[PDB]
């Protein structure tokens, strides 16, 4: 198999999420955290023909940049991974599986309970400012006849009632009424547009961010609420 | 209110000589060290709406990199401070004017003893060299007809004889003679053309860096001797 | 003296071989590591007009980088270094002999018992896949009618038998049978196209990397084996 650079830029995303990951046979990827926080999945344009696991993903990606761009890659003789270049070989462990958490089968989202999106500016404004002003978690809410975002510091606000910073996102007409609370550690998001959607049935809260290239689907906090 | 990058660029000198600033309605800035050491003050062609007290200066201007052309500086509600465009709002704390030091009067330098002046260039070299050879002191001295300033390392040589460094800066057309310390650690000055103003009476010595931009007052060592 | 960008590009390496060096009147510099594992020699277009030794090179080369590249480097009436600017000085100590280690006269190179090259681009992968894969050890062996470059990670694989990288150089159609070893730490070379000589005499081997620019000798593992 061969991977393009956006793949292997994909992957890279991935692996700030999960430094391992399993490789199945076929034009799909997919990742979760080891503590089951976050999932990104995403459609790729190469094939994968072998099934392997990482150990450390972003190692491997950093070795394929020093390869020329069409390296061949495919399961050695002992079980490992070769890598063909021009007049090299390089080389990589073979993972067994129980060393590294993967998603036995691809995540489907709920129906959404309300439908968002954040531009690629403002997702970007979003996380440089969050890091600043020490905002650990936000909350993604109805107000005004809008959808906003709240970043707050849980540490030295425990009840989330002192914003530092806040974003308007589109506007909502809707009936009900919500307060979902989203770890910003968890927000792995690469730079682009997403749509957002929201679900919240009784106590189970989450989010998926879908763009064009890569979905995300984040876990809620219990501090959470709905009226859904 | 808004702050242009220049305005930003030397708010940020200043952030380094004192991290905290009190600003005040007009066109005119100025902080002072704590220790009293080092003073600076510029003329801006940015309006400051009003009156405020920054307890971290130098992290309020970094969230400002982050925000839009369309973001607008202001007094908040509560007393603190909003900065926000047509699609987002950050928040930053007022701090309470004691809990900061700051000049309630500008420095004046009415006169001096000696007058020369620094090039760009030679400030340049002087700061990176400095660094470089463990300078943390520097003398303005006449020698053969000239202003020079040495640059030394007191914590070894203690008697300030041994130069690791020597810049030529103007012939001197003067009768007296004299020996300016500055601690280099005072130098706190943002690269430009400097005028140079030294002032030595008695026990009392100091000097004044101008550029078209900004100007600073510097309290110089008791090491120093002049005969004027 | 006068260094130019040359001159002072191959110094760096020389200071990444041993911080310390001893310059020689001529046109050659030579150093030799602390543990005596490798040695680089060169003929540079620059004259050494007198005899000084330099504890830290590294240092003296970046304060080179902050003066005009003409400035004139010079024994000083002190008996240290002068380098005269266009405007400034700058003063840089002398060390004594006693406290750094150099070779006493340039090393004389057996006639090869193997001679091949390595490209520059090919040296530029070994060197960076080395890093991304854990690889403290290479060896230069015949096979299949060719010579080529295998690294392994000696502390896991202590008989150096399961292969992280390979590398193929030239064709080989000698009788002779060897594998030369050679610590990846020693590796220390500049990037360039170079020679590369070979030899073994019972115990003894060492290998010489030759470029138009600079000469390593670098020696060999006991664990090389070898027929000459």
């Amino acid at each position: 198999m061969k991977l393009s650079k956006d793949t292997i830029a994909i992957l890279k995303n991935f692996a700030s999420i999960n430094s391992g990951i399993l490789l199945s046979q076929g034009k799909f990827i997919m990742t979760r955290a080891v503590n089951g926080t976050t999932y990104a999945e995403a459609n790729i344009s190469d094939e994968i023909d072998f099934d392997v696991a990482l150990y450390d993903l972003n190692s491997f990606l950093s070795i394929l940049s020093l390869v020329s761009d069409d390296a061949e890659i495919s399961m050695h003789t002992d079980g490992n991974i070769k890598i063909a270049d021009t007049r090299s070989t390089v080389y990589w462990p073979a993972a067994d599986k129980s060393t590294i958490v993967f998603p036995n089968k691809p995540i489907q989202f709920p129906v959404a309970s309300v439908i968002t999106e954040i531009k690629a500016e403002d997702l970007q404004q979003l996380l440089r400012v969050s890091r600043g002003l020490q905002i650990d978690t936000i909350a993604i809410t109805n107000k005004d006849g809008k959808i906003v975002i709240n970043g707050y510091n849980k540490v030295e606000d425990s009840g989330l009632t002192r914003p530092k910073y806040s974003l308007t996102l589109t506007d909502y007409d809707g009936s009900n009424n919500f307060n979902f609370v989203i770890n910003m550690a968890n927000m792995k998001i690469q730079p682009g547009n997403y749509k957002v959607m929201l679900w919240g049935a009784g106590d189970k809260v989450a989010a998926k961010f879908e763009s064009s290239q890569v979905s995300y689907v984040i876990a809620m906090e219990a501090d959470s609420t709905h009226d859904f």
